[PDB]
Protein backbone atom coordinates (compact mmCIF):
# COMPACT_ATOMS: atom_id res chain seq x y z
CA UNK A 1 0.00 0.00 0.00
CA UNK A 2 0.87 3.48 -0.71
CA UNK A 3 3.35 5.32 2.16
CA UNK A 4 2.02 8.02 4.02
CA UNK A 5 5.29 10.24 2.82
CA UNK A 6 3.62 9.67 -1.10
CA UNK A 7 0.34 11.54 0.49
CA UNK A 8 -0.16 15.12 0.80
CA UNK A 9 -2.69 15.39 4.14
CA UNK A 10 -5.86 16.92 3.28
CA UNK A 11 -6.10 16.67 -0.01
CA UNK A 12 -6.77 13.59 -2.30
CA UNK A 13 -3.24 14.18 -3.68
CA UNK A 14 -0.53 11.60 -4.26
CA UNK A 15 3.09 12.09 -5.51
CA UNK A 16 5.06 9.92 -7.56
CA UNK A 17 2.96 6.97 -6.48
CA UNK A 18 2.32 4.62 -9.45
CA UNK A 19 3.07 1.28 -8.60
CA UNK A 20 0.50 0.69 -5.93
CA UNK A 21 -2.57 0.28 -8.57
CA UNK A 22 -5.80 2.29 -7.40
CA UNK A 23 -4.86 4.50 -4.39
CA UNK A 24 -8.02 4.83 -2.57
CA UNK A 25 -9.11 8.10 -1.88
CA UNK A 26 -6.51 9.92 -4.58
CA UNK A 27 -8.00 11.89 -7.32
CA UNK A 28 -4.88 13.77 -8.66
CA UNK A 29 -1.63 11.57 -9.16
CA UNK A 30 1.40 14.31 -9.13
CA UNK A 31 4.26 12.75 -11.43
CA UNK A 32 7.72 15.18 -10.33
CA UNK A 33 9.76 13.97 -12.71
CA UNK A 34 10.35 11.12 -15.84
CA UNK A 35 13.03 8.92 -14.03
CA UNK A 36 11.83 5.17 -13.77
CA UNK A 37 11.38 4.76 -10.00
CA UNK A 38 8.64 7.63 -9.82
CA UNK A 39 6.93 6.70 -13.08
CA UNK A 40 6.82 3.15 -12.16
CA UNK A 41 3.37 1.84 -12.96
CA UNK A 42 2.62 3.97 -15.73
CA UNK A 43 2.03 3.17 -18.97
CA UNK A 44 -0.54 3.41 -21.70
CA UNK A 45 -3.28 1.10 -19.28
CA UNK A 46 -3.73 4.05 -16.75
CA UNK A 47 -6.54 6.15 -16.33
CA UNK A 48 -6.53 8.83 -13.76
CA UNK A 49 -5.83 12.26 -13.74
CA UNK A 50 -1.64 12.95 -13.69
CA UNK A 51 -0.49 16.24 -13.19
CA UNK A 52 2.81 17.30 -14.11
CA UNK A 53 5.78 19.79 -16.08
CA UNK A 54 5.08 20.35 -20.20
CA UNK A 55 8.46 18.59 -20.67
CA UNK A 56 7.05 15.32 -18.25
CA UNK A 57 4.10 15.33 -20.55
CA UNK A 58 5.60 14.94 -23.79
CA UNK A 59 7.97 11.92 -22.42
CA UNK A 60 4.18 10.56 -21.01
CA UNK A 61 2.60 11.03 -24.20
CA UNK A 62 5.49 10.23 -26.60
CA UNK A 63 7.71 7.60 -24.61
CA UNK A 64 5.43 5.47 -22.46
CA UNK A 65 2.08 5.97 -25.09
CA UNK A 66 -0.05 7.65 -21.85
CA UNK A 67 -3.21 8.77 -23.50
CA UNK A 68 -3.60 12.11 -24.07
CA UNK A 69 -6.98 12.69 -22.32
CA UNK A 70 -5.54 11.85 -18.93
CA UNK A 71 -2.37 14.38 -19.23
CA UNK A 72 -2.44 17.79 -17.23
CA UNK A 73 0.64 19.76 -17.69
CA UNK A 74 0.89 23.04 -15.97
CA UNK A 75 2.98 25.38 -16.08
CA UNK A 76 5.68 26.58 -13.94
CA UNK A 77 5.75 29.72 -11.47
CA UNK A 78 2.40 30.20 -12.26
CA UNK A 79 -0.60 29.71 -9.09
CA UNK A 80 -3.03 27.58 -10.35
CA UNK A 81 -6.06 25.41 -8.61
CA UNK A 82 -6.12 21.55 -9.04
CA UNK A 83 -9.55 20.25 -7.57
CA UNK A 84 -10.20 22.94 -5.80
CA UNK A 85 -6.35 23.93 -4.23
CA UNK A 86 -4.03 26.06 -5.12
CA UNK A 87 -1.05 24.54 -6.67
CA UNK A 88 2.65 26.28 -7.38
CA UNK A 89 5.84 24.15 -9.64
CA UNK A 90 8.52 25.19 -9.07
CA UNK A 91 12.26 24.03 -11.39
CA UNK A 92 13.83 21.53 -9.01
CA UNK A 93 17.17 22.22 -10.85
CA UNK A 94 17.05 18.20 -11.48
CA UNK A 95 16.78 16.84 -14.97
CA UNK A 96 14.81 18.35 -17.43
CA UNK A 97 10.91 18.95 -16.68
CA UNK A 98 11.81 18.08 -12.97
CA UNK A 99 9.49 20.40 -10.75
CA UNK A 100 9.41 20.97 -7.18
CA UNK A 101 5.43 21.34 -6.13
CA UNK A 102 3.98 23.48 -3.43
CA UNK A 103 0.17 23.14 -1.90
CA UNK A 104 -1.63 25.93 -0.13
CA UNK A 105 -4.03 23.46 2.00
CA UNK A 106 -7.53 25.22 2.52
CA UNK A 107 -6.68 25.48 6.52
CA UNK A 108 -3.60 27.89 6.00
CA UNK A 109 -0.98 25.15 6.00
CA UNK A 110 1.53 24.94 3.02
CA UNK A 111 3.54 22.08 2.35
CA UNK A 112 6.95 22.08 0.07
CA UNK A 113 7.58 18.76 -2.16
CA UNK A 114 11.17 18.49 -3.51
CA UNK A 115 10.71 15.50 -5.80
CA UNK A 116 14.38 15.03 -6.49
CA UNK A 117 15.99 17.94 -6.80
CA UNK A 118 19.56 19.89 -6.13
CA UNK A 119 19.35 22.68 -3.97
CA UNK A 120 20.83 26.35 -4.61
CA UNK A 121 20.97 29.57 -3.54
CA UNK A 122 18.40 31.14 -5.96
CA UNK A 123 15.65 28.78 -4.90
CA UNK A 124 15.83 31.59 -1.67
CA UNK A 125 14.50 34.04 -4.24
CA UNK A 126 11.59 32.12 -5.91
CA UNK A 127 7.70 31.95 -4.47
CA UNK A 128 9.38 30.41 -1.24
CA UNK A 129 10.44 33.22 0.52
CA UNK A 130 6.85 34.75 0.31
CA UNK A 131 5.58 32.87 3.19
CA UNK A 132 5.79 30.39 5.62
CA UNK A 133 6.54 26.36 4.84
CA UNK A 134 5.37 24.25 7.74
CA UNK A 135 6.59 21.06 6.45
CA UNK A 136 8.53 19.58 3.93
CA UNK A 137 9.01 16.20 2.11
CA UNK A 138 12.77 15.96 1.17
CA UNK A 139 15.02 14.21 -1.40
CA UNK A 140 17.55 12.69 1.03
CA UNK A 141 19.44 11.17 -0.97
CA UNK A 142 23.46 12.23 -0.28
CA UNK A 143 22.19 12.90 3.82
CA UNK A 144 25.80 12.35 5.06
CA UNK A 145 28.49 15.09 5.41
CA UNK A 146 30.79 12.82 3.43
CA UNK A 147 28.93 13.53 0.25
CA UNK A 148 30.90 16.59 -1.47
CA UNK A 149 31.25 17.37 -5.34
CA UNK A 150 32.18 20.10 -7.20
CA UNK A 151 29.80 22.71 -8.85
CA UNK A 152 28.46 21.54 -12.30
CA UNK A 153 30.19 24.26 -14.11
CA UNK A 154 33.76 23.20 -12.81
CA UNK A 155 32.84 19.59 -13.95
CA UNK A 156 32.02 21.32 -17.74
CA UNK A 157 34.55 23.64 -17.63
CA UNK A 158 37.11 20.12 -17.17
CA UNK A 159 35.06 17.94 -19.45
CA UNK A 160 35.48 20.78 -22.54
CA UNK A 161 39.21 21.80 -21.71
CA UNK A 162 39.63 17.66 -21.49
CA UNK A 163 37.75 17.27 -24.96
CA UNK A 164 38.95 20.14 -26.81
CA UNK A 165 43.11 19.46 -26.18
CA UNK A 166 42.44 15.65 -27.42
CA UNK A 167 41.17 16.41 -30.61
CA UNK A 168 43.17 19.07 -31.65
CA UNK A 169 46.34 16.40 -30.67
CA UNK A 170 44.57 13.79 -32.66
CA UNK A 171 41.68 14.86 -34.97
CA UNK A 172 40.82 11.60 -35.72
CA UNK A 173 39.83 11.12 -32.37
CA UNK A 174 36.18 10.38 -31.61
CA UNK A 175 34.32 11.71 -28.17
CA UNK A 176 31.96 9.60 -26.69
CA UNK A 177 29.62 10.16 -23.33
CA UNK A 178 27.56 7.24 -21.47
CA UNK A 179 24.22 7.89 -20.58
CA UNK A 180 20.88 5.76 -18.69
CA UNK A 181 17.59 8.28 -18.48
CA UNK A 182 17.11 11.55 -18.96
CA UNK A 183 19.36 14.31 -17.00
CA UNK A 184 23.04 15.43 -17.40
CA UNK A 185 22.78 16.62 -21.34
CA UNK A 186 24.81 19.81 -20.61
CA UNK A 187 28.09 16.77 -20.26
CA UNK A 188 27.43 16.09 -24.44
CA UNK A 189 26.22 19.57 -25.50
CA UNK A 190 28.90 21.24 -23.78
CA UNK A 191 31.55 18.88 -25.49
CA UNK A 192 30.03 19.07 -28.87
CA UNK A 193 29.51 22.70 -29.02
CA UNK A 194 33.29 23.42 -28.39
CA UNK A 195 34.74 20.76 -31.02
CA UNK A 196 31.36 22.22 -33.54
CA UNK A 197 29.93 19.07 -33.51
CA UNK A 198 26.15 17.65 -33.82
CA UNK A 199 25.97 14.87 -31.11
CA UNK A 200 25.11 11.70 -32.04
CA UNK A 201 22.65 9.00 -30.91
CA UNK A 202 20.52 6.22 -31.37
CA UNK A 203 16.82 6.61 -32.59
CA UNK A 204 15.45 6.05 -28.74
CA UNK A 205 17.27 8.23 -27.59
CA UNK A 206 17.07 11.24 -30.19
CA UNK A 207 13.00 10.94 -29.69
CA UNK A 208 13.84 11.31 -25.84
CA UNK A 209 15.90 14.73 -26.96
CA UNK A 210 13.36 15.63 -29.06
CA UNK A 211 10.75 15.89 -25.84
CA UNK A 212 12.67 18.38 -23.85
CA UNK A 213 11.87 21.72 -25.02
CA UNK A 214 15.81 22.76 -25.77
CA UNK A 215 16.01 25.79 -27.82
CA UNK A 216 17.87 24.80 -31.43
CA UNK A 217 17.91 21.45 -30.47
CA UNK A 218 17.78 20.00 -34.04
CA UNK A 219 20.97 22.06 -34.86
CA UNK A 220 22.78 19.99 -32.07
CA UNK A 221 21.63 16.31 -32.11
CA UNK A 222 20.94 13.75 -35.23
CA UNK A 223 20.81 10.34 -35.84
CA UNK A 224 23.48 10.13 -38.01
CA UNK A 225 26.59 8.50 -36.26
CA UNK A 226 28.91 9.05 -38.92
CA UNK A 227 28.66 12.98 -39.19
CA UNK A 228 29.23 13.74 -35.66
CA UNK A 229 32.28 13.34 -33.65
CA UNK A 230 30.86 13.31 -30.29
CA UNK A 231 28.37 10.06 -29.56
CA UNK A 232 26.37 9.23 -27.07
CA UNK A 233 26.24 5.30 -26.17
CA UNK A 234 24.13 3.05 -22.77
CA UNK A 235 26.41 3.54 -19.65
CA UNK A 236 26.76 -0.05 -19.64
CA UNK A 237 28.96 -0.06 -22.73
CA UNK A 238 31.62 2.66 -21.30
CA UNK A 239 34.36 -0.12 -20.74
CA UNK A 240 37.29 -0.83 -22.90
CA UNK A 241 35.92 -4.07 -24.66
CA UNK A 242 32.46 -1.62 -25.43
CA UNK A 243 34.17 1.09 -26.57
CA UNK A 244 36.65 -0.86 -28.86
CA UNK A 245 33.88 -3.01 -30.36
CA UNK A 246 31.98 0.85 -31.29
CA UNK A 247 35.43 2.02 -32.47
CA UNK A 248 35.23 -0.89 -35.32
CA UNK A 249 31.79 -0.05 -36.34
CA UNK A 250 32.52 3.46 -37.49
CA UNK A 251 34.72 2.01 -40.18
CA UNK A 252 37.86 3.58 -39.54
CA UNK A 253 36.76 6.96 -39.78
CA UNK A 254 38.15 7.48 -36.06
CA UNK A 255 41.72 6.05 -34.44
CA UNK A 256 40.67 6.70 -30.69
CA UNK A 257 38.31 7.12 -28.28
CA UNK A 258 38.06 9.31 -25.47
CA UNK A 259 35.12 8.32 -22.85
CA UNK A 260 33.16 10.16 -20.45
CA UNK A 261 31.13 8.63 -17.48
CA UNK A 262 29.12 10.64 -15.84
CA UNK A 263 28.31 9.05 -12.18
CA UNK A 264 26.83 10.19 -9.02
CA UNK A 265 29.24 10.48 -5.94
CA UNK A 266 31.85 7.06 -5.69
CA UNK A 267 34.26 7.14 -2.98
CA UNK A 268 37.45 9.38 -4.33
CA UNK A 269 35.31 12.38 -3.60
CA UNK A 270 37.02 12.87 -0.27
CA UNK A 271 40.51 13.48 -1.60
CA UNK A 272 40.80 14.44 -5.07
CA UNK A 273 40.21 17.98 -6.52
CA UNK A 274 38.38 17.66 -10.11
CA UNK A 275 41.95 19.41 -11.97
CA UNK A 276 43.57 16.71 -9.94
CA UNK A 277 41.41 13.94 -11.53
CA UNK A 278 43.36 11.47 -14.28
CA UNK A 279 41.61 8.97 -16.56
CA UNK A 280 42.09 4.85 -17.17
CA UNK A 281 43.69 4.39 -20.15
CA UNK A 282 43.77 0.90 -22.46
CA UNK A 283 46.15 1.68 -25.24
CA UNK A 284 44.26 4.06 -27.74
CA UNK A 285 41.21 4.25 -25.68
CA UNK A 286 41.16 6.46 -22.48
CA UNK A 287 37.82 6.94 -19.91
CA UNK A 288 37.40 9.65 -17.43
CA UNK A 289 34.94 9.22 -14.10
CA UNK A 290 33.63 12.69 -13.66
CA UNK A 291 31.40 13.10 -10.49
CA UNK A 292 28.14 15.72 -12.19
CA UNK A 293 25.45 15.32 -9.17
CA UNK A 294 21.71 16.00 -10.33
CA UNK A 295 21.14 16.03 -6.16
CA UNK A 296 22.17 18.27 -3.29
CA UNK A 297 25.29 17.88 -1.89
CA UNK A 298 25.08 17.52 2.51
CA UNK A 299 26.36 21.45 2.44
CA UNK A 300 23.97 22.45 -0.44
CA UNK A 301 21.12 20.28 1.46
CA UNK A 302 21.62 21.96 5.05
CA UNK A 303 21.86 25.66 3.66
CA UNK A 304 18.68 25.34 2.09
CA UNK A 305 16.47 23.21 5.15
CA UNK A 306 17.89 26.19 7.39
CA UNK A 307 17.22 28.83 5.30
CA UNK A 308 13.61 27.38 5.27
CA UNK A 309 13.12 26.33 8.75
CA UNK A 310 9.91 23.85 8.05
CA UNK A 311 8.45 22.87 10.96
CA UNK A 312 8.62 18.94 10.24
CA UNK A 313 10.90 17.42 7.60
CA UNK A 314 9.52 14.03 5.95
CA UNK A 315 12.19 12.14 4.07
CA UNK A 316 11.64 11.09 0.40
CA UNK A 317 14.93 9.04 -0.09
CA UNK A 318 16.67 6.12 1.63
CA UNK A 319 13.49 5.95 3.82
CA UNK A 320 13.57 2.09 3.60
CA UNK A 321 15.66 0.83 6.85
CA UNK A 322 15.89 2.38 10.68
CA UNK A 323 19.64 3.05 10.79
CA UNK A 324 18.93 5.12 8.04
CA UNK A 325 15.84 6.94 9.18
CA UNK A 326 17.49 7.44 12.85
CA UNK A 327 20.70 8.90 11.17
CA UNK A 328 18.91 11.43 9.14
CA UNK A 329 16.72 12.87 12.25
CA UNK A 330 19.68 13.01 13.88
CA UNK A 331 20.96 15.50 11.35
CA UNK A 332 17.48 17.26 10.69
CA UNK A 333 17.79 18.08 14.64
CA UNK A 334 21.25 19.51 14.52
CA UNK A 335 19.96 21.54 11.44
CA UNK A 336 17.17 23.19 13.88
CA UNK A 337 19.77 23.44 16.97
CA UNK A 338 22.13 25.57 15.00
CA UNK A 339 19.82 27.49 13.29
CA UNK A 340 17.36 28.40 16.28
CA UNK A 341 13.84 27.18 14.70
NI1 LIG B 1 15.53 11.52 -10.28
Amino acid sequence: TCPFYKKIPGTGFTVDAFQYGVVEGCTAYFLTHFHSDHYAGLSKHFTFPVYCSEITGNLLKNKLHVQEQYIHPLPLDTECIVNGVKVVLLDANHCPGAVMILFYLPNGTVILHTGDFRADPSMERSLLADQKVHMLYLDTTYCSPEYTFPSQQEVIRFAINTAFEAVTLNPHALVVCGTYSIGKEKVFLAIADVLGSKVGMSQEKYKTLQCLNIPEINSLITTDMCSSLVHLLPMMQINFKGLQSHLKKCGGKYNQILAFRPTGWTHSNKFTRIADVIPQTKGNISIYGIPYSEHSSYLEMKRFVQWLKPQKIIPTVNVGTWKSRSTMEKYFREWKLEAGY
